[PDB]
């Protein structure tokens, strides 16, 4: 039986552990954190995530989809909140088949851990990777208190997140050709209780957004009617606009409260613990990191956030990481050797990871807020008339398994076609709809 | 009138002498060598240099550009000689306005000497600087016979080259924070006569390169159709590769001939005096020398090769030295005092000199390996499309350095963004037809601000 060591019992690491173990591999998985299945007297994390068709299909192949979806809330559309105006619901599709699922991160992780152990994987918690000796095929792990221990390895999988220790170790033996692109927005996680969401009639079966230009809030629902809110705001005010809101200006919870009362007036009354949440939860960092290569011969490979950190504005990081886990297990299972498997996995996934990283950056403007309204109106008519040809980019990314690079290329043809059709036209009445449709049939092959 | 003493009537020294003298400064310029304008029975042999936009603009400001260009050969592009295919011409840019000029060193120096004297500078030849007493504000000079003489000075400019005597003297009063980085390649100059270049149809209006990985040849044309071929090759073979070519393995001219016949077959028949040139011309040494400071209060400053020796792989040493002369004259003319001028000149120029020193080291792989690589060819093709679509955002690094006056550090920083963008766009793609050009252009607009 072939041997493998995986670092990081997160989302990609735990899924790939189950896929390899059920195919007869000897799997050992190491995780820095404690086992979340061991109940303690501590609170429990409220982190939520949007699970889309790519992630759901990966779980389906692993035989875990039904168990995960039993604990997920259906989001039928986007609820856009602009002050004074009643919240406006934008459905995703025509029926409940085109939906996004809101899943609690730690509930999903527990299901994945049980799934990996049921398949035969051995999981070791409270052990963080410190360094790797590639020549000697040994690695060094330690607990939170610094006690160190060495382990021999044959194949190493880095599923250890955006600040991957496996990626750092690989830099000693290969040039990963890394390029880090910082993002000016930080993030802060806040909470809405079940009592507060019911009192203010906040729709449970929707994804909520409070656009505000250079800053915004989003909220995802939980099974118990509570919601997890995320604030996206610049860490610092730029030199050109020193008066503009930023985390630096919000000195404490009371400053944060005054900011929410002014800028998010319909949201502030639902955040009962705003002051406490603001001071106790740390401000998160966002970035895009692109690598030239993801592997070292047949010895080590990266996947998920360890290979391609992206900005969270398309809700696709976990979905991409689960898609990566399926592809890595498929290549490893049937290749001539580990070196061939790792090079083939990198060649397949790199162009698709680059495409979603680019589309996620673009999506910030679409979430944070007449010509666009005209193009949207025309696009909707084309989608209704040619459903196998004109498919909005958001739908190709969220509700299909079309490779990310293909969704990006087709979306470009669609945008170009809409741009020329609307150019130097005030409204829809001056546009020949049949001529635009003929151009759709002329430029977009059916899928 | 403000007084200044300059050491070295080279390229930077003679230009700064004209700029200061025409602005009313009392200028005295000291040079170790004899006056090259005095005709003797000796046979003078100097190389041709590549003059680009930075150097040409400096001469333009000085009113000397037309005189220099009348004696220069136009290089409309690069002629790459890769084994297995005929020589291929790569035009320099968008139009024939983006050219490099091949100018004889001695001819340029003579024009600069005439220009400095016309502006009022006094030039004293056959006097080499030996030492400086900074406390006493005196310096010591000598002739070749050894007779020494002292001179008082007020402001001292060190324009005295790679082995600067002013820089050595400054080490007695300040920590220059020097760091010397040796380079493994040596160099040898070889000749192509006007008869041989015409016989073999070698293009006169181009810069020629013969890439060969760890070694290579280059050739620049002269006004008379002769060319100087420079061979860049390791002094010694490394321990890991003892069989690899090196100067140590070429004991005599006959060994050099066999090497050229095997590895540069299209070049060997043009080098009639190969054997003689190899044995009589010494092997040159290459290096990068970096300093943290270039001045001593308001008393002395370095510029050109005296301040920043660099490897010759980007043809920018003279161009950088002439750019330094314009900046030094600008700071000295307008500052509150000499101390403020020298500190401001060093703060402005030191980061730009560090950037061209780094880009010159990087240009060796570009010329010797990348030019013959299909991935570089696909990258160049994609880069050309981006340059057409976004002309104020995507400007190829070679063009920013050679055909513009953008500060070298800015050309390097923007160049890194462009290198990464092209690398990720072409990765896992065989040709241009599978690349989403609009997606690449969006990365350009997001990452590169317009200039
Ligand atoms: C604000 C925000 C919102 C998001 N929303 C969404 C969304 O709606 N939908 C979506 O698809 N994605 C979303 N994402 C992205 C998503 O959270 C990640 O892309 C995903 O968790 C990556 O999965 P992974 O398994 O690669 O890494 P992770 O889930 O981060 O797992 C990495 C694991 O490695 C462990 N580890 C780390 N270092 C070591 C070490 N040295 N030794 C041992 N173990 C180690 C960690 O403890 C962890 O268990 C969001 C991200 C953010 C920040
Ligand atoms: C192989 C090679 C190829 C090159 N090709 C190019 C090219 O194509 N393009 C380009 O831009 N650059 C090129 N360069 C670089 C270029 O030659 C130099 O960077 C340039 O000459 C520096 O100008 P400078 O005025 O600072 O010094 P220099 O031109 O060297 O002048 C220094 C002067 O000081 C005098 N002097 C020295 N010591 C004393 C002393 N003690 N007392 C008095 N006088 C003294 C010298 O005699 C000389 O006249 C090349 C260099 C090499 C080695
Ligand atoms: N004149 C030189 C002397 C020596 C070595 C290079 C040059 C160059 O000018 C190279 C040119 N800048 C290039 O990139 O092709
Ligand atoms: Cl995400
Ligand atoms: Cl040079």
């Amino acid at each position: 039986a072939r041997q493998v060591t995986i670092i990081g019992a997160g989302l990609a690491g735990t899924l790939v552990a189950r896929l390899l173990a059920r195919n007869g591999w000897q799997v050992n998985l190491f995780e820095r954190r404690p086992d979340p299945r061991i109940e303690t007297g501590a609170r429990g994390r409220s982190i939520n995530l949007a699970l889309a068709e790519r992630g759901a299909h990966a779980l389906r192949l692993a035989g875990l989809e039904r168990e995960v979806l039993a604990e997920a809330v259906m989001m039928r559309g986007r609820m856009v909140h602009v002050p004074g105006t009643p919240p406006n619901l934008q459905p995703y599709g025509r029926d409940d088949s085109e939906v996004i699922w809101s899943i609690n991160r730690d509930r999903l992780n527990r299901i994945l851990l049980d799934g990996a152990e049921a398949a035969g994987a051995s999981i070791h918690f409270n052990l963080g990777l410190d360094s790797v000796d590639f020549a000697r095929q040994r690695l060094t792990l330690s607990n939170v208190s610094g006690e160190r221990l060495e382990k021999r390895f044959h194949l190493l999988i880095g599923a250890d997140g955006c600040n991957s220790a496996v990626r750092q170790a690989m830099a000693s033996v290969v040039d990963l050709g890394e390029h880090l692109e910082t993002q000016p927005h930080g993030y802060k996680e806040l909470q809405i209780t079940p009592e507060a969401s019911a009192q203010f009639n906040l729709e449970p079966n929707a994804l909520h957004i409070w656009p505000h230009g250079d800053y915004m809030c989003i909220a995802l629902p939980n099974l118990d009617r509570s919601f997890t809110v995320t604030l996206f705001l610049h860490h610092q005010s730029p030199a050109a606009q020193p008066a503009s809101p930023s985390f630096a200006q919000l000195v404490d919870g009371h400053a944060a409260r005054r900011f929410f009362q002014r800028q998010f007036p319909d949201l502030s009354p639902m955040l009962d613990s705003l002051e406490q949440d603001f001071e106790h939860h740390p401000t998160g960092k966002l970035a895009t990191l692109r690598l030239t290569t993801w592997h070292v011969g047949g010895q080590a490979v990266l996947l998920g956030d360890a290979a391609h950190p992206m900005v969270p504005f398309h809700g696709q990081g976990m979905n991409c990481a689960l898609e990566d886990a399926v592809a890595l297990a498929e290549h490893l299972q049937s290749a001539a050797d580990n070196a061939s498997a790792l090079a083939a996995f990198t060649a397949q996934r790199q162009p698709d990871a680059l495409a979603i990283q680019a589309m996620a950056l673009e999506n910030y403007v679409e979430m944070s807020s007449p010509t666009y309204l005209l193009e949207r109106e025309l696009g909707q008519i084309m989608a209704q008339r040619q459903p196998t040809r004109f498919i909005p980019r958001y739908s190709m990314v969220t509700f299909s398994r079309l490779p990310y690079a293909q969704a990006m290329a087709r979306g470009q043809i669609q945008e170009q076609l809409l741009k020329f059709a609307v150019a130097n036209h005030s409204d829809l009445t001056s546009i020949n709809l049949d001529a635009v449709e003929h151009e759709v049939t002329r430029c977009l092959p059916p899928l």
